């Protein structure tokens, strides 16, 4: 649990629906890339 994961939802939108790369980037396992995912409106429905 980085608080880099506030910075990670401003860019979420970049990232787009590749939550991987995010996780990649900030080294998180899925859990915290999936959740982040799960908190966005837009990535949450299709
Ligand atoms: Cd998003």
């Amino acid at each position: 649990f980085l608080d880099g994961i506030d910075k990670a939802q401003e860019e979420c939108e970049k990232y787009h629906s590749n939550w991987r790369a995010m996780a990649s980037d900030f080294n998180l396992p899925p859990v915290v890339a999936k959740e982040i995912v799960a908190s966005c409106d837009k990535c949450q429905l299709k």
